[PDB]
């Protein structure tokens, strides 16, 4: 049968890429002809061989990768660095996951961004773009999960139907909560209640609002992994970004609007001084959190602080 | 029937844009897939809902966009940008048009720049392009209203395939002379014409010769109105602008012949000025003709002085 | 008949582009769909215009054209001006080569760097390519071959199908040692076997070997030919080949491997020495060599030597 000789094939990558995907500072390269195949190994190690066919997942994550705009960071090269994160964590958190889990978790990372525009959710609001009067809150993300149904529901792009419909519904909603909390906005509240329930010890992997909120927060590490590579891939990253940013920057200007410091290109002078306050309030605590949590996920952490320090480096201009 | 559908049908746009559409400094935003919608809607409001067959009219648009390069200024947005001063014009002047100038200088806006190289007529001419020697004059905007025939010949792209033959040659010859006047050569000699007809009186409305000349000044108007917008939105579309310039200047380096220094890229220093000197001589002339002889179009002049005054600015390092 | 038909044809060009396709210096100019033309133009010059059914031809041409990537320098430009720079030398040495030299050597030529991605066999074996696990020597260049290998397999793309078996394989022996022959690391003891074999009288382009290497100098010459622009050209062309080059080392530094300074981005102020090096160490050798042994060749020399005094000028801040 067709389940048979998947059994039997097994999916290899190159000997270096086979070795340094399992580091969570892995970058996945130039070759984005590569790309698919870095996704079906890392499908493949983390669900089985037997979680997907082969030709309706490849089918899939070419839809997927036709539905990313050619935008300068949020574009398809991240939403499969994204997915890489989440690899190297469910690798590390092995026996803490199940099956459904692994497969829309995988699935929704590589997801999460699709048909993202380069703008944020404030720009789309103040434009009045249709899809804020259609989603009041996490306006793009809302659009994300949209996006993610509508392919599914293409001919032959149906990957989890041979799932029983209670296991389908199941992971679809595991897929819409993980989209919907990559909301940085969401984020803020979400760390504060995960902090205080493992201070108090209440915090149970086995209530499923508490799962959810764990999952929340490794869809905000995996999102902002870029800080948690080596140093010259997080600083090249950091061009992509500011490239996105001054752009909506720009745009905001045209509307009448002056932009705050962060998306202003005439501000570039006070981006070293930025990166700083975004990693000691936003990037660091996140991390701590999630060790706090998944010790396992330590690796991410000191990559964050190593960065911290190299951006502390640019200000002292050393 | 067809029609009868179409005539309990009302196109919307939301809130902001219905509100700011109206207004000559409006600018059609970033988001791509909107413009179409923007175009739609500016033909149902100064023409009306039953001037085109919606289904062919979408069918022509999207050809349009596509017969449109990917250059820096002279592309698809510059269209609508164009075809949105002339909806503002004609809105402000609505006593004036036939139904059939209204039809055609929306279309013959959209249309005027079809197929636009980034290159200018000279250069043509001096590469010895094959468009210069079947265009002695005029060259890439006897090429533009090429394209658009070419458009309106393709299956189920006639847009006029329900006015009489009569009807359908008038607006022809009407797109065929407001694509031409576009040949910003032909401006100065059209301009000065005109201001010695409004200072004798003996400018007519009524005589088509003159019409023509009107009809002249208002394409000139529209494709110049990136002056007439808000200061940021003028200064960042000068970018684009010097964009294309530049790279002109670089392939004129390349004949074995030196720039005017309006396309010499090693001349940066200088563009403030430059821009003074357009201003002067040839933005600030246009639209007080203009103003002269269509009192209403006076916002473009004042928006016109606002940005010669930034300038200015510029110059004195204020 | 079709064959008849074609030899009562006669393929032209505007006037200026006729006259100047002749020399050495000539630059293709930006507009792209004229160089199809250019290309059919030299192949029925140089050829002849029995040597390709057109139909045939085109279809080839434009399948090659789909098979270059969107690179700044390694692109579909890069093709046909090193196709030029191979018919200049095949017209100023005519009675040299045989029919099937003169259809390989622009097909070579023009399909020389098929499929590039912008970076070097060194990055690829780095990386861990699957190229380079597949090619251990002249990784690109072997993939190059087997691309055109590819486009010919295609239906209706054999341009070579009137040709006896034995004379297809003549041909493309030809053609796969010219594009391995662009592999810049087989140049050096190619020209230095050259010197010594010219210098002591035993160069016999009657001797395949021989010829062969002739050849190879005659590929390198024509792939480098950017140094043999007028300097307008040749300067602009360097902004393209370092904007690769920067890339690759952005990608270098990625994998933790500080690059070489060539190839460093933050090393932009050595570039006019970096440029001297590789005139004094590459450029001028391989066209003195060449023009040694093809005396027509000489203004490559001339133009290259100009060139060297251009960047010498820049290092004195003249
Ligand atoms: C919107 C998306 O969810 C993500 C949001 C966070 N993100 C970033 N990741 C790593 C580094 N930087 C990211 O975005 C920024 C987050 C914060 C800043 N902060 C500031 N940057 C500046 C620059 C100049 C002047 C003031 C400021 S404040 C700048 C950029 C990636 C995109
Ligand atoms: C060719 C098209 O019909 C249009 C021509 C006019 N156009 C412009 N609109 C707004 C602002 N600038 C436009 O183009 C220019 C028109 C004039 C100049 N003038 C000069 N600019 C410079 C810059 C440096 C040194 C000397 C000079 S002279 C520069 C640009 C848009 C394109
Ligand atoms: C890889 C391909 O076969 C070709 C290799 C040679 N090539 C060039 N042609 C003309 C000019 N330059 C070319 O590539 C270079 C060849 C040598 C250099 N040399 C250096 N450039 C620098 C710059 C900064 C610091 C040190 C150095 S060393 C730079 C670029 C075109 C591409
Ligand atoms: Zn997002
Ligand atoms: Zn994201
Ligand atoms: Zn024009
Ligand atoms: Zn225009
Ligand atoms: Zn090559
Ligand atoms: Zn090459």
């Amino acid at each position: 049968t067709s389940e048979e000789w998947q059994g039997l094939m097994q999916f290899t990558l190159p000997v270096r890429l086979c070795k340094e995907i399992e580091l969570f500072h892995f970058d996945i390269g130039p070759f984005e002809n590569m790309w698919p195949g870095i996704f079906v190994y890392m499908v493949h190690r983390s669900c089985g061989t037997s979680c997907f066919e082969l030709e309706k997942l490849c089918r899939f994550i070419m839809s997927v990768k036709k539905n990313y705009r050619r935008v300068p960071y949020h574009n398809w090269k991240h939403a499969v660095t994204v997915a890489h994160c989440m690899y190297a964590i469910l690798q590390n958190n092995h026996t803490l996951f199940t099956d459904l889990e692994r497969k829309g978790l995988l699935i929704a990372c590589l997801c999460h961004d699709l048909d993202h525009r380069g703008f944020s959710n404030s720009y789309l609001q103040k434009f009045d773009h249709p899809l804020a009067a259609l989603y009041s809150t996490s306006t793009m993300e809302q659009h994300h999960f949209s996006q993610t149904v509508s392919i599914l529901q293409l001919e032959g792009h149906n990957i989890f139907s041979t799932l029983s419909s209670s296991e389908y519904e199941q992971v679809l909603e595991i897929i819409r909560k993980a989209i919907i909390a990559t909301d940085l906005a969401l984020y803020f509240g979400n760390r504060k209640q995960l902090e205080e329930m493992y201070q108090t010890g209440s915090l149970n992997l086995n209530n499923q609002s508490h799962r959810d909120r764990v999952i929340g927060l490794m869809m905000t590490a995996c999102d902002l992994c870029s800080v948690t590579k080596l140093w010259p891939v997080t600083k090249l990253t950091a061009n992509d970004i500011y490239a996105e940013f001054w752009a909506e920057g720009d745009e905001m200007k045209k509307l009448g609007i002056q932009p705050i410091p962060m998306m202003d290109r005439d501000k570039k002078d006070e981006v070293p001084q930025g990166q700083l306050g975004f990693y000691n309030a936003v990037a660091i605590p996140c991390y701590t959190t999630l060790t706090q949590i998944l010790p396992p996920t330590e690796p991410l952490l000191k990559a964050c602080r190593d960065n911290l320090s190299q951006w502390e480096k640019v200000i002292r201009g050393e």
